């Protein structure tokens, strides 16, 4: 059903859209895949129309205004006319615990990720809520 | 662009769905309205299939697993086949700064609320991102 | 799998929207619920942009132009991008024979009602056409 | 709208009216929006109803029968596309009860061919801001 | 279900929409039918806004710019917000091999046809790709 | 006008999905983009459920049964519940005149390409039918 070739293609598509991020700390990308369709592609950045597109606060920390690639993928799916329920998620980085909570409640059956985010606990949050997790 | 009777009807519906929450600390409800349609009703609580519906810990603080009413309304809209963009939101309590971030990115033009959340900074966040706010 | 707590909330929402009616004889409200979503909310009244709000003529009777709550919810569903088929209907009052007829042809599986309308034949029409009926 | 498609939509209405099992009169209604026939309704008894007949022993129409416009309207609620800003092709001009709902549904125009016994329904349409054309 | 009476009606509708064609060689109509709805109706003709209405050149052959009734039906379904998957296709003439290829890949379960087109290979192609074919 | 880096991201996504193709002569990919969403991704190949996925005959030429990347993108949009009308197309190669015919009728307002396909007349067909063409 989901061959190693297409599964690689979706993950590489995630890596492409992470490069669109203006982020200095980490460039993150998220892809929502359902029935051979990419319904959303999210990357980390400040809100639409924000006074700056810089993700960092001058103290070295990420601005609390910036949205995570997963949040942007969820928000897009809410603005979309297609359901996120039953879809799969291709992330460049494992989602944070706050995001993993929403991803599970959204009805995403499986999360694919390539790299580990500094907070690993999101993986456990996903599996504890009945979401499959595969590192590739 | 809304008759006061209709405005009150939506707020009372938010208050009606907040009461189904199992939360002890505060019971919160949220209603997504677009073109005379309640596209989503969300209340605060633990995720679906979670081991319990109790929202607080042994020490009496809220469980980090519980989703907010606004989060649940946001997630429901991602499961929905209708767009949250251009809609209005009716909340029993003013959204937190974290939710307000997603609400503004979702394209919600106005947020109606009745009671104030401890962290009142969310109202400021919403207004700073071009979302009208009204207490009623 | 409707639970009593949540089922009462839908009926009380129907009662909330019935109060929006300008009708003097009887205030009626109808709620379309499918998959934990309120797809339509209808109440009795004159058509949109009619010369008057008043539902009754200067004689005792109801203006033949006014739409029943069930009619308004039905029409609303025709304007909706969601299907009424498989949904449940929460009504403050039992639907009239003319409405009951359309409700069954719409594919509504169950109608909930609280009060009995003067003509109680609609209950039979519903049950004869294979629509479950519960009073609450 | 080009005259030739206008006639094609009306002939479609006339084609679906014939599927009716009605003895008194066979009526067909077509919902058209952006080159698409979203609903095609005809007069008949409800689904699952014990009979196909559309009339009683007096030979009056059975109150259980749905009008062609009603079936078209109901189908639009069962579907996932909006009737709002659509046009309606009818073999016979809609009755006042159906015209009420047609107008509220946001149908902008009604095309009709024959006149139904009660002519008052056309007047209802125009009062509620719905364009009417006989063809 | 697809009874003889209604099946005839769908075929005659395809015959009605073929007469709209400005073609002189042959007038062809195709309609897409799913769950009692005619989602598309296509006839053969030049593209929208093409310099001429004439479907044939000066040599006697059809202009290569002319879209087949099946193509236009397919193209319409792409502009539509409804899915062609699982639908049935009523055609005045049996589709050509080129169209039959796309029709099968679209997920059309059955194609009905009345008259046979010059190149009858379309029928074979259609069956070889798992699409039912019935002449009426 | 869309940002240059996302424009490159779409083109590279077309290049990613062209690699999934099992074709030896040339690997082609097509991407449908509307309002920051990839509604379709198509590549050249044999139909679904075909005996093989080799797209060439012993004659070293291409099997007439194979679908072009743009055909697969078009068909996918018909199977979809979203509209192709007003979208932009990202292609690894310039479409053939047969596909360009359908692309213009679908309402695609712009075609982006990287490489030139041997028959260069497809660009002419697109431009003659009011479709913007840009090489990148
Ligand atoms: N296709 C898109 C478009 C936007 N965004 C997110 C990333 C930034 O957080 C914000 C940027 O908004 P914009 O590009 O409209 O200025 O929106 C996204 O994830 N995917
Ligand atoms: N219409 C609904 C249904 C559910 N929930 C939320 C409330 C709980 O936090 C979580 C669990 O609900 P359930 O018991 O239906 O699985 O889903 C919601 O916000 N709105
Ligand atoms: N959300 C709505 C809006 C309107 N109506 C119906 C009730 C009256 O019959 C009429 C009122 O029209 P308007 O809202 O334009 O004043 O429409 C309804 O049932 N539900
Ligand atoms: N495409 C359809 C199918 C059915 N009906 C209506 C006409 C009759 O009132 C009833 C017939 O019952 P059934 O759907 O079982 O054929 O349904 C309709 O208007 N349009
Ligand atoms: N409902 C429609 C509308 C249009 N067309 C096709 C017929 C012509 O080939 C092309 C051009 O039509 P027009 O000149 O009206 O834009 O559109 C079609 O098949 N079905
Ligand atoms: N997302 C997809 C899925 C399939 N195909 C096309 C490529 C081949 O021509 C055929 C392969 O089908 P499948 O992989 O289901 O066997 O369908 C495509 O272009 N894009
Ligand atoms: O789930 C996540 C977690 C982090 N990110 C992004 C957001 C931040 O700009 C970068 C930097 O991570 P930080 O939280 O600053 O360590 O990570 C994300 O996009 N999605
Ligand atoms: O914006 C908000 C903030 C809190 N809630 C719910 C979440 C918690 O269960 C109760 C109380 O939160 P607390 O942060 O514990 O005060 O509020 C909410 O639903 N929406
Ligand atoms: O099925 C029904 C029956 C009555 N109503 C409403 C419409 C009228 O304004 C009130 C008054 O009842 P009546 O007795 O029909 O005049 O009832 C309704 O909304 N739906
Ligand atoms: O507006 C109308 C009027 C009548 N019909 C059908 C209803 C009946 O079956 C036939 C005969 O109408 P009658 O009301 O019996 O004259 O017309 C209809 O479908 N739409
Ligand atoms: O599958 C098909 C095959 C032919 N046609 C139509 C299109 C052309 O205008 C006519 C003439 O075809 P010809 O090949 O010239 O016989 O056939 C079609 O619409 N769909
Ligand atoms: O416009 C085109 C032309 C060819 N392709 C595919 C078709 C074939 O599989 C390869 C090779 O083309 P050919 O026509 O075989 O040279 O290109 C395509 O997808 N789109
Ligand atoms: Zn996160
Ligand atoms: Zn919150
Ligand atoms: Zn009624
Ligand atoms: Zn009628
Ligand atoms: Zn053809
Ligand atoms: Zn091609």
């Amino acid at each position: 059903h989901m061959k190693p070739e297409i599964k690689e293609a979706y993950m590489k598509t995630a890596e492409l859209f992470s490069q669109v991020s203006n982020c200095k700390r980490m460039k993150v990308g998220a892809i929502v895949v359902k029935n051979g369709s990419i319904l959303a592609h999210g990357w980390n950045g400040t809100p639409s129309g924000f006074h700056t597109n810089c993700c960092e606060l001058e103290d070295g920390s990420t601005n609390p205004f910036v949205l995570h690639a997963e949040q942007n993928a969820l928000v897009k799916m809410a603005k979309s006319s297609e359901s996120i329920d039953g879809s799969e998620l291709f992330c460049t980085h494992s989602p944070c615990p706050d995001c993993s909570k929403m991803i599970a409640q959204a009805g995403v059956k499986k999360v694919y990720y390539r790299n580990e985010y500094r907070i690993t606990d999101g993986i456990d949050v996903l599996q504890q809520l009945g979401v499959e997790v595969e590192k590739m």
